[PDB]
DNA sequence: CACGTACGCGCTGTCCCCCGCGTTTTAACCGCCAAGGGGATTACTCCCTAGTCTCCAGGCACGTGTCAGATATATACATCC
């Protein structure tokens, strides 16, 4: 955990684990984009995502 | 036994759906209360009911005579050539 890096999908070319952070990607860009861009979520649901 | 033709089987394409693998979740499993009821035994008491016995009578089985419905003729009236 101290040798982690910034890294970027075409600097790692082929490892395993892609599909974690495909997972990563999907999930947390798709859900934290909708609740950022959805009008009904209120102060509370983003705070408490915060 | 002869004929003939329909179908079992082999081959090929194709597409689709199941399998293998990786990742994430999730509930099975084990260990815990918290009290309470169900049920397996041990012992005891009581009483109802089914076995046992005796005697008898009618239900069942067999046999036989009849009897009403179904079938097959006997004779008479109507009818075609």
């Amino acid at each position: 955990h101290l040798h982690n890096t910034w890294e970027t999908y075409e600097s790692i070319g082929q490892v395993r684990g892609l599909k974690r952070l495909d997972n990563y990607c999907k999930q947390f860009i798709i859900e934290d984009q909708q609740v950022r861009l959805d009008p009904y979520v209120t102060a509370e649901d983003i705070e408490i995502m915060d």
